[PDB]
């Protein structure tokens, strides 16, 4: 589960000459084997090549390995987790040549994208003025769903109540989340090529009245939701380059980028590549939350005054991803995933407060699942990646003391995978999908525990099983049930069965209160449905 | 070493061997001017993109005849040899190298704490009058001499890193800091029977900057230094030396908002107002305001400002950081109490380049801040007191000639009627060997003038063998002497001269084998209080 940066092995490139000791490329097979390097490599072994999950490969190292090193591990892997490429066929003989020919070579120096670049890519299409004064469309827009339809490059705005596709947008390339402005108005995507998409929902049909590139490779996004700032701006993280984008809430006039490039917290070693994961926006001050992955910071940016940037650097822990705050929405609570641990932020004092081991695999909680847990208090649950387990930890310092910032229980769920927990405060469920699983039955299904049966023995709580994939009627291709998401109610909740883009998906809806089947959304034009927000509880946090 | 690059079409490629040999050259000699990363600085940019264009046959002659405007003739004069010349040419056509980083695991490794905290005097241990001490650099020697300030006698000289730049005083006076250009940093207790360097640590490749904590409260707690290879600063212990936070630079432009792979880090002094440290970021026109009262949580203002940040100093009443933007003839004028820019005049000059600057109350404008010129004969004051005189502040009030262009230092005290500016880059010895100083009390600010008189230092200190340049003025604690570096070459004879300010004549001459190449002189007390 690394990225697969694309939109960069779509850049052609000028190949080098090859040095004392190694074997030239022509162009064609260097941008033959670039396309693949971003394509499959640089998710775990960077963009420059200077590593991340995988090692370093830049020249200094490659080079003393020696061409068949580097071509038998290209081929054969490696049990730690580098892919067998080779023996699985995934990359031919003439292929795996071709990457270990252009490990040796000079690495490719993918462009840096500023401001003159991304003012070049911004677009107006609907200047403020022009705009609607108030709402022309009679949807409810609170209770709509903003759904990635991943590979063909749209989202699907859906009706909460009747589930309706209202419409489908088009970007250009493969979106990956979608945020909603304070006020509900104003709906963010961000492609994975780093295009900035802003929806006005009040048109009478809602389509993108900006846009604006902020770099290559992005995945993040976020609005600004101090009161008092609403609509005022977006911000927008990339992968590449290493840098973060604030951008006018109204018009996405890009207005400071600031680079992530800089030191690991903990050995304070410079890192050539930090990636923007995710990015929150507090509740407590005008603040950004912003992750910066590979160096384990986390960017506390106070967007009241732009010239003079006052931001707090926060050391926490490497390989920072996915997170939410809490029931109160005072605490960041986010996963250094491949460090089994879950960092505590105070936004309010702007302070690490607590890093605490889930005693789970890579745990992955989305921004996770906040309930007042019966004997336990208010907690913040999260699933995880690597194996079955849910964990729970405190998140009540000044009501329940002992508990707080500690994990207070841990049981398992349908089994390895998961990707995302939910609940909602009306709900009494916590729901769990089980997406990456290898075994269809499971994958295909979510794991359901009743929150008032919880008691605080110890003992692992029961769960439901719902067979969403089977509600779905389609066993075709390998369907992977991902993502909860409530509607502004809390009575029902959306699950994606995101199958093959030339296969059939579907959107599942369950009715919280019986736990039963209430509506299967099935419709050509929902190619990969993969993300669901809903308006209302995107804008107010709630989850 | 570094792999070497693979050559494109038409360009010749060098063996790893070849490459690196060129590699070290580039590096140690020519890095300086053209930038690590061959960007560009003080010398245009040899990327290959604009190389390239040049030809091998531009290259070659370029390093081996050079040019006036400020090119070594590295191969004439026999600095490099034909072959170095030739593997030079064709290491410009490839690809820049990739510059060695310096992190924490570097620094520690670099760090010794020669005698522990423990086991320090607890109390002054020599007979020293310690706040009229002079620190001075002695620079090619890698060497300071302490000076007493009232006697002139040398009282001891000690081994420190090549050519140190500045040293610095922590705010009780006890310890002193200094910075080799290499990276180098020194810790001396001058509290020890002998004083020594107690600790030492290197902090990156190429340096000029360090300062200590000043805030009340915080006396004696950190010391912060500033690389300009790698683009970063390292906040210290202010004790031991122990690296805490490492800090890199490297960012976007504050105008154009465009990536900056090399923001060498410039003038560095300490809040009086709140418990930060002040950073100039030079290429990227940056200046950070970094609170040190928790590195872990760090918080930072980073306030766009101007490009080319190189030296500066606070106000009078120390709120205010006034700062050179060089190249741009800029004084960019920063609010220490609440964080943010006030204020960006021209000077009227090219290249003002104040060192700290000169603080002192004129008759006619009220408090004001004056810079010199590198590139000209121009002294400029700006107002600095926007309560008492609101239609002054931040204002360019007067412009006037002194000396001549290539001047350095302009300095004055509180207990001083004088204003001193020397000329030490001119090409003419006569004003190179010479200051210029203006009576305070006499401006009238009329837009006269001020008359000058003209200090024959290099005389004084009687020598003329060969071209000495008079640079620095540095005032005792009680502001009733100032004293100059006589600099000559290596193996020439150097002085220091001390000047009684109240008359303007000489007061003695400092001369001793031991005084290689004195540049910077820095008073215990006037350093570690940021008297000027
Ligand atoms: C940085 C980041 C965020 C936080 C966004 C924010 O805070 O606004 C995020 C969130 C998300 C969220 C947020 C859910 C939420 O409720 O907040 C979803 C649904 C999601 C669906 C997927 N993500 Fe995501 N995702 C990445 C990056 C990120 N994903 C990757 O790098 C990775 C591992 C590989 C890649 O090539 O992108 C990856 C793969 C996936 C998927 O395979 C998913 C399941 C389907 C898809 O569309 O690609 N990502
Ligand atoms: C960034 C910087 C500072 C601020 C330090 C601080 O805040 O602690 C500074 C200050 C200084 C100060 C500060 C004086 C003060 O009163 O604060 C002095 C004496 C000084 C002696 C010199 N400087 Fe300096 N100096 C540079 C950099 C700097 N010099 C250069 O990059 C430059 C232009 C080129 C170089 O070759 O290093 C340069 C040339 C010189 C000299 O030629 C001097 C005269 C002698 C030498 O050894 O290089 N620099
Ligand atoms: C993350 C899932 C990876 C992807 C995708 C790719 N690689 Fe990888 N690689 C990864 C790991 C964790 C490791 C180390 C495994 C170990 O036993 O320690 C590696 C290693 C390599 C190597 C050898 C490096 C060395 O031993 O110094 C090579 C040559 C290599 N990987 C190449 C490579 C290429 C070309 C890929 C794209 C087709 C690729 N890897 C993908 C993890 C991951
Ligand atoms: C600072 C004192 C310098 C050092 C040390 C080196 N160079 Fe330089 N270089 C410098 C200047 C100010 C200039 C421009 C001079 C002018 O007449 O305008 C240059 C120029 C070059 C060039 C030509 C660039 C061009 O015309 O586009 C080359 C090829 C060059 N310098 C190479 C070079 C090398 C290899 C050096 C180390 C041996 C070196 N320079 C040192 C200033 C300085
Ligand atoms: C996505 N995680
Ligand atoms: C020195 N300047």
């Amino acid at each position: 589960y690394e990225p697969s940066l694309d939109n960069l092995a779509q850049q052609d490139v000028a190949a080098p000459g090859a040095p004392e000791g190694v074997t030239a490329l022509s162009d064609a097979q260097y941008n033959e084997a670039n396309k693949i390097y971003f394509e499959r490599c640089a998710g775990c072994h960077g963009v420059l090549r200077k590593g991340a999950t995988g090692k370093a490969l830049t020249p200094d190292l490659t080079r003393d390995l020696g061409f068949d090193y580097l071509q038998s591990f290209i081929t054969y892997a490696s049990p730690a987790g580098m892919p067998n490429w080779g023996t699985s066929g995934e990359l031919s003989a003439e292929q795996v040549d071709l990457m270990a020919n252009y490990l040796l070579l000079d690495p490719a120096a993918p462009p840096e994208f500023g401001m003159k670049e991304m003012r070049e890519s911004w677009k107006v299409h609907v200047a403020p003025e022009d705009r609607p004064t108030q709402q022309e469309n009679d949807w409810d827009l609170e209770n709509l769903f903003s759904v990635t339809l991943r590979d063909a490059g749209q989202i699907a705005l859906i009706d909460g109540s009747t589930y309706e596709i209202k419409t489908v947008l088009d970007t250009g390339y493969a979106v990956h989340i979608s945020r909603l402005s304070a006020s509900g108005r104003y709906l963010f995507v961000i492609g994975r090529d780093g295009k900035v998409n802003m929806i006005d929902l009040w048109m009478k049909e809602p389509t993108t009245v900006a846009e604006i590139k902020i770099g290559s490779e992005a995945r993040s996004i976020e609005t600004s939701k101090m009161e008092g700032w609403e609509d005022k701006y977006a911000i927008a993280g990339a992968y590449w380059p290493p840098q973060y984008v604030i951008m006018d809430g109204e018009t996405l006039e890009p207005k400071k980028i600031q680079s992530t490039r800089g030191m690991t917290y903990d050995e304070q070693e410079y890192h050539p590549e930090p990636r923007v994961a995710a990015i929150l926006a507090s509740h407590y001050r005008p603040e950004f939350i912003v992750n910066v992955k590979e160096t384990g910071k986390i960017l506390l940016v106070d967007y009241t005054d732009l010239n003079n940037l006052k931001t707090t650097e926060i050391s926490a822990e490497r390989f920072l991803h996915d997170g939410g705050l809490d029931g109160s929405h005072r605490y960041f609570i986010t996963a250094a995933n491949a460090r089994n641990k879950l960092v505590v932020i105070d936004t309010k004092e702007g302070k690490l407060v607590a890093i605490e081991d889930t005693g789970g695999q890579t745990p992955h909680p989305g921004r996770g699942a906040n309930f007042v847990h019966p004997t336990f208090g208010p907690v913040w649950a999260t699933s995880h990646m690597g194996d079955d387990s849910v964990a729970l930890i405190g998140t009540d310092p000044e009501g329940h003391p002992d508990n707080a910032w500690k994990i207070l229980d841990s049981f398992p769920a349908l089994g390895g995978g998961s990707l995302f927990i939910k609940t909602h405060p009306n709900s009494q469920y916590l729901y769990v999908d089980a997406t990456l699983n290898p075994e269809a039955e499971i994958s295909g299904s979510v794991a359901v525990f009743d929150i008032k049966a919880m008691t605080g023995d110890g003992s692992d709580p029961e769960f439901k099983t719902l067979p969403i994939a089977e509600w779905a009627g389609i066993t075709e291709g390998q369907p992977r049930v991902v993502q909860g998401e409530f509607n502004k109610d809390g009575t029902e909740v959306w699950f994606s069965v995101w199958n093959g883009k030339d296969q059939e998906s579907a959107l599942v809806v369950v009715d919280d209160k019986t736990l039963e089947l209430k509506h299967v959304i099935k419709d050509e034009r929902l190619v990969t449905p993969t993300g669901k927000f809903n308006v209302y509880n995107t804008m107010t946090d709630t989850y």
